[PDB]
């Protein structure tokens, strides 16, 4: 995340770390068994890092449990980035708290100027590179579709939306891929790609979850 602020430990609950021997991509956590995810974050030997505010110091309130099974869309295109969202089932439930607690799903896309909080341990320079210990925040509205279709042309989906500041300095970044986008107390996305991070005119680009509710929800209860 560029341009945010230190979240705080554990003010976001739901943000999950997802870790093969280190940090690789943040997730998001819908019930007690399950975690979203993007399908570009797949990867074979996954661990799910819960309740964690420094990802280098154990401060006690985490929870760390192996993934059992992994599903990827089934349209999912690694090429184009479309359809990037999956779905993590853990070997055991997670235990619910204070700082570890479940987003709801969307029950309706979220209007473009509508605000929305974005989180992870992704990188913190516009052009450089640092990665933070603690947990970052950003405030962004979602962007109008026309204006995200100007930035990135022949790349948008209906499965996507914009957001961020098209003047550039505030943006989530490599590192934040598979993290949280929630609007009005519900997960409208998850971080998926971007040109540069916090550049002018190119905005981040996310998979738009309200499209996904009833692939998450049927596939969810046959696993
Ligand atoms: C052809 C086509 N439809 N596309 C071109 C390729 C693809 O964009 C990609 C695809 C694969 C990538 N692999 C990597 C390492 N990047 C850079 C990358 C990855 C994740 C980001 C998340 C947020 C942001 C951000 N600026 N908020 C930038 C990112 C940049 C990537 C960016 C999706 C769109
Ligand atoms: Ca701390
Ligand atoms: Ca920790």
């Amino acid at each position: 995340i560029v341009g945010g602020y230190t979240c705080g430990a554990n003010t976001v609950p739901y943000q999950v770390s997802l870790n093969s021997g280190y940090h690789f991509c943040g997730g998001s956590l819908i019930n007690s068994q399950w975690v979203v995810s993007a399908a570009h974050c797949y990867k074979s030997g996954i661990q799910v890092r819960l309740g964690e505010d420094n990802i280098n110091v154990v401060e006690g309130n985490e929870q760390f449990i192996s993934a059992s099974k992994s599903i990827v869309h089934p349209s999912y295109n690694s090429n184009t980035l479309n359809n990037d969202i999956m779905l993590i089932k853990l070997k055991s439930a997670a235990s619910l708290n204070s700082r570890v607690a479940s987003i709801s799903l969307p029950t309706s896309c979220a209007s473009a100027g509508t605000q929305c909080l974005i989180s992870g341990w992704g990188n913190t320079k516009s052009s450089g590179t640092s990665y933070p210990d603690v947990l970052k925040c950003l405030k962004a509205p979602i962007l109008s579709d026309s204006s995200c279709k100007s930035a990135y042309p022949g790349q948008i989906t209906s499965n996507m939306f914009c957001a961020g500041y098209l003047e550039g300095g505030k943006d989530s970044c490599q590192g934040d891929s598979g993290g949280p986008v929630v609007c009005s107390g519900k997960l409208q996305g998850i971080v998926s790609w971007g040109s540069g991070c916090a550049q002018k005119n190119k905005p981040g680009v996310y998979t738009k979850v309200c499209n996904y509710v009833s692939w998450i929800k049927q596939t969810i209860a046959s696993n």
